[PDB]
C-alpha cells in the first residue's frame, strides 16, 4: 500500500481507518431518510467503528457515499482519539492533551499558503456541472433526526468566503440544509467569521451577491481547522499548511475566483444573499435536542456550479448526545484557543478542556497551584478575573460554566472532573454568576427560557479549588487504587492479581 | 448442599457469591497494613469479585479472615447490584430501582421483632472471652488508607444501643478505630440515632456508662437496614424481620441485656462514654479523601467482653472514590427514604436516586410532570417546597444538592442525569441556596472551609425542569439512538448490525 497521509488526503484517512479496523463499509442499501442518522448515533454512542455507506437509496454511482462519524471516539486499545489524531497526521494513540499542544505549537510554525495545481491534476474537477445541471433535490442527502426542518447536506464540509479586499479567506463549518433544487440555507450568525465576512460584502453594497464555495471531503487537517476559532483576519488555509508541513493544493472555482482544495470529493459554488432568506432548521444539535418547529429565517445560498470526484464520498456529522464531532472538535478546539488565551493573558493555567459529557457547555481549567499562590489572591477575585477574560470573547461564546480545579486533576478524564466538581465546590456559594455577558443562544436552558429574548447572562465561574490551595501546599490522599497507595504496593498488587485468583 | 438464605445468614451470602464466581478466596499471606485496602480499592474500581482474605499476617485460626467489598458493584451479566440484592434475598439481577421499591413494600408488611434462640447452638457464642482476655491490638485489624488516624476495625458491623426506657433498640453503622487493647473510638454525631440514644443516657446521668454491642457478620439484611435512616423510635430489628419474613434469631450479651444476632461472626460488648474522648480519624471517607492530621475528639467505647464463631470473618468497607458501600448503601438507602418522604409529604416524585459518580452528595428526584402541572406552581415555589422538606430533616443530612428532573430521565443512568443537569439548568439562576440548614460535616467543601465552624448552609435545589414543563406538554426530540428514532427503525438497525459488518 502507498504511504498514507491522512491529514492531507481524505481518502488516505478513510484507508487508515480501514487499516485500524475502525471503518465498516456498509454495502447493503441504506435509506438517507433517518436510517443513516440512526446507524451513526448507535456507532457514536458505543464508540464503534465509523460507518461508510456505500449504497444509499437514491444515489448515482458517483453521488454519493456517506462517511459517518469522522471524528467520533473509538476503543481505548487503538487510541480513543485516533480519528482526531489522524486529521492532524499524528500517531493514533496521541492523547487529547498532545493533540491540543500540537495545534498550539503549529501557531508558531511558518504559515504555508495554498499552492495552485493544474486542473488536470485535481480530482475535484473530474466531473463539472454547469448551472442547468444542478439538481440538489436529486442528491441522497440525509434526513438526520426526527423533526429536523430539512435534509442537511452540510454538516462536515467547509464554507469558503473571502473579504472583498481579498486579504482574508475564511474556512469554516456551519450547518446547511437543502431548500430546493438550486438553494441551501444555513446558519450565518454573529460572532462567526462567515457572517463577519458576509457583513463586509454588505458594507459595500453587495449583500445579495457574496461568492462562496462549499467543499466536502477536503484534507482532513482543513476540516478540523474549519471548526477552530482562530483569530479574525487569519486565513485558515495558511495555518492548515503549517500543520501539514506543506501548502494545501488548490484549484480555482469554475464560477468565481475562490480556490478550493484539489482533492475535495465535491465542490459547490455560487453566491450567498443576506437579503433573500428562508426558514431554516430546526436541527438536532450539540446539546442533544431537536426543539420542534423552532426554525427561523437564514440567508440563502444559490448553487451555480458543482464539481466532483468519481465515486464521491460526503462526510456527515449527526449531532446529539455526547459524543460526536460537536464535542470532539467544537469543544476541544474552543479548549485549544482557551489555553492560548490563558497564555496571552498570563493566567496560571496548565490545560483546558470541554468534557464531552457536559455537551460542550463546561470549560475546565487546570490551575497551576504554585502560580496561583504567587498571585496571593482569593477565590472571589480570581473567579472574577477568569470570567472577565473569557466570557466577552468569541472563544468563550459557547461556554456557560468555567470550572477551576487544581493541578492534581486529570481534566481529560471525566471520572476525575465530576469527582472534583461535586466534592470541591460549595453549591451556589462557590459559583460566580456573570449576568451581563452574551448568552449562547443554542444552550437549551437559554433557548427554552425568557433569556432567549434578552440574550444576556446565565454563565458562571465555579471555584473547585480548596481555599488552602490559594495559599500553600495542601497534601491529602486521593482514596482510589492508583493514587491512594505507594507505587511499590500498587505494582505488587498488580503483579499478584492473577495469583490471588482474579480471572 | 443446603438451600441458601443469604439475607438471613452471612455465610450463605458468602456461599452464594462463590456460586456466582463473585468471590475470590485469597489463600496467600496478605498484610492488613495497606495491602487489604489496596486490593479492595482495585476490586471496587473495576467492579471485580469481592476478595476474601483467608490468610492475614498476624491472624489466629479464628481471628480473623476479612471479606472486602460486601456491597460493591460487579459485572452487568451477573446483575451489577447483585451483592446488594443478596442482602435482601432478591434475584441477583434485580435493578436498584426494584431494590428500593422492594424496601418500600416491606414498610407495609407486619414487623417481626426478634426471637430469642438457645445459646447452645448460637454460633456467635462458640468462643467467649472475659474482660482480662480482650486484646484488641492483637487482632489483624486493617490499616485501610495511607494517613488514616488508626486501624479501623468497625467499617461494616452494627452498633446496638437501646434507650434507657428499653422502648427503642437502634442498629446502625458508624466507623470505629482501635485506640488500645481495650478501647475503640468513632463517630457519634448528630443527627444520627447512635448519638440521639447516647444523649438520652447522658440526660439521666449515665453519659459515661452507656451499654453497647458491636456485631460483625450479622445477617446481611440487618447490616443493610443498619445503614438505612428509618424513622426515629423504630427498632431496625423489627423491619429486618419484615424483610426476612421471619424474626431475627438473637441471643443475650454476656455482660448486658442487649440482644445480638445469633449467627454473628464476632460480638464485642461494653460501655460507651460520651465524656471520655480520644483523637479519632482521619479516615478515608465516602467523598474520596484522607485529610491528613485532621483527626478530632470522639467518644470512647470500652470493650469488656467478646464472643465469636470458629474461623470468624470480619466484613470490611474501604471507602473512597466511587463506587463502594458508602455510595451503594448510604446513597441508595437515603434515596429510599427520600422517596418515602415524598409520598408522605405529597410531592409528585416518581423515583429518587443518589448517583455514585456524585459521591452520595447529589439526590436526583424524578418528577411526574402531570402531577407537577396539577400543582399550578412555579420553579421558585416548588424548589422552596422541596428543599424545606428534605434539607430540614435527618434524611437530607448527607445531601448537598437536590436536582429536579422531568420524567423522561432515567435517574438510575448517570449518562442521562449529567445530560439533564448541564442542559436543563441555568447556572446559579436555577439554583436555590439553603443557607440556614445543617451542613454535612464530612463534605470536603464544608470541612476544608470556614463553614466547618458554622456547620450551616451550602446546600442547593437545582431546577432542571424546563419552565414549560411546569405548565403543559412539551414534546422535543432527544438526539440519541434509542430515544431519537422510531422504535421500528431502532429495532431494524439492531437486527441488521451484524450483517452491516459490525464485529
Ligand atoms: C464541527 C462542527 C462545527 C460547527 C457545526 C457542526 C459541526 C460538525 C455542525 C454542522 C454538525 C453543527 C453545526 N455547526 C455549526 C458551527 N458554527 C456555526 O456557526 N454554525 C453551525 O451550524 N460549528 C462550529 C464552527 O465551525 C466553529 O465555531 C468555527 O470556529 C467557526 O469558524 P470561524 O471561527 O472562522 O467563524
Ligand atoms: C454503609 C456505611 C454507612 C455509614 C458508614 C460506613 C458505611 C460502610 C463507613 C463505616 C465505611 C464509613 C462511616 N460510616 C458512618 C455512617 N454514619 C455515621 O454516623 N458515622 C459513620 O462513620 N454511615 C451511615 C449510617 O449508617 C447511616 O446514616 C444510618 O442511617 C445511621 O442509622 P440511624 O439512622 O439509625 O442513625
Ligand atoms: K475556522
Ligand atoms: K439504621
Ligand atoms: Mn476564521
Ligand atoms: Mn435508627
Ligand atoms: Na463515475
Amino acid at each position: 500500500m502507498r504511504k498514507l497521509n491522512p491529514a492531507l488526503e481524505f481518502r488516505d484517512f478513510i484507508q487508515v481507518l480501514k487499516d485500524e479496523d475502525d471503518l465498516i463499509e456498509i454495502t447493503e442499501e441504506i435509506d438517507p431518510n433517518l436510517e443513516v442518522g440512526a446507524i451513526m448515533r448507535k456507532a457514536y454512542e458505543s464508540h464503534l467503528p465509523a460507518p461508510l455507506f456505500k449504497n444509499l437509496k437514491g444515489a448515482s454511482k458517483d453521488l454519493f457515499s456517506i462517511l459517518g462519524c469522522p471524528a467520533g471516539l473509538r476503543s481505548k486499545e487503538k487510541g480513543d482519539h485516533g480519528r482526531i489524531a489522524h486529521h492532524l497526521g499524528l500517531d493514533p494513540k496521541t492523547t487529547i492533551k498532545e493533540i491540543i499542544d500540537y495545534l498550539l505549537e503549529c501557531k508558531e510554525k511558518e504559515p504555508l499558503p495554498p499552492i495552485t495545481v493544474p486542473v488536470s491534476s485535481a480530482p475535484c474537477k473530474t466531473h463539472i456541472l454547469s448551472e442547468e445541471k444542478i439538481h440538489l433535490q436529486s442528491l441522497p442527502t440525509p434526513y438526520l433526526h426526527v423533526s429536523d426542518g430539512g435534509k442537511y447536506l452540510q454538516t462536515y464540509g467547509m464554507w469558503i468566503l473571502q473579504t472583498p479586499d481579498k486579504k482574508w479567506t475564511n474556512w469554516s463549518i456551519a450547518r446547511g440544509m437543502v431548500v430546493d433544487d438550486k438553494h441551501i440555507t444555513g446558519l450565518v450568525i454573529k460572532p462567526q467569521h462567515i457572517r463577519q465576512i458576509a457583513d463586509s460584502w454588505a458594507a459595500i453594497g453587495k449583500a445579495n451577491e457574496i461568492p462562496f464555495a462549499l467543499c466536502f471531503g477536503v484534507p482532513p487537517a482543513a476540516i478540523l481547522v474549519s471548526s477552530m476559532p482562530i483569530p479574525e483576519g487569519v486565513s485558515e488555509s495558511d495555518y492548515v499548511g503549517a500543520i501539514l508541513g506543506e501548502s494545501v493544493p488548490v484549484v480555482k472555482c469554475e464560477t468565481n475566483d475562490l480556490m478550493v482544495p484539489a482533492t475535495s470529493e465535491m465542490v459547490f459554488e455560487g453566491t450567498l444573499s443576506l437579503t433573500d432568506t428562508h426558514l431554516e432548521g430546526p436541527f438536532g444539535e450539540m446539546h442533544g435536542y431537536v426543539f420542534k418547529s423552532q426554525g427561523h429565517p437564514c440567508p440563502l445560498y444559490t448553487v451555480k456550479a458543482m464539481s466532483y470526484r468519481d465515486n464521491a464520498i460526503l462526510p456527515v456529522s449527526n449531532p446529539g448526545l455526547c459524543t460526536d464531532e460537536t464535542h470532539t472538535l467544537i469543544g476541544s478546539l474552543v479548549a485549544t484557543e482557551a489555553k492560548e488565551l490563558a497564555i496571552e493573558s498570563g493566567l496560571p493555567i496548565l490545560d483546558a478542556f470541554m468534557p464531552y459529557e457536559a455537551q460542550a457547555l463546561w470549560l475546565i481549567l487546570k490551575v497551576d497551584l504554585k502560580g496561583l499562590q504567587a498571585l496571593k489572591t482569593t477565590p472571589e477575585e480570581f473567579c472574577k478575573k477568569v470570567g472577565d477574560i473569557y466570557f466577552r470573547t468569541k472563544v468563550g461564546f459557547i461556554v456557560h460554566e468555567i470550572i477551576l480545579v487544581a493541578d492534581d486533576i486529570d481534566i481529560f478524564n471525566f471520572k476525575e472532573v465530576i469527582w472534583a466538581y461535586v466534592t470541591r465546590h460549595t453549591p451556589v456559594a462557590d459559583q460566580m454568576a456573570f449576568d451581563d455577558v452574551t448568552s449562547f443562544p443554542l444552550a437549551p436552558f437559554v433557548s427554552q427560557s425568557s433569556r432567549s429574548k434578552t440574550m444576556k447572562g446565565g454563565k458562571c465561574v465555579t471555584n473547585c479549588i480548596f481555599r488552602q490551595q490559594y495559599e500553600r501546599s495542601f497534601d491529602y490522599i486521593t482514596c482510589n487504587f492508583e493514587k491512594g497507595y505507594p507505587k511499590g504496593l500498587v505494582d505488587k498488587v498488580n503483579e499478584n492479581w492473577k495469583r490471588y485468583g482474579y480471572k
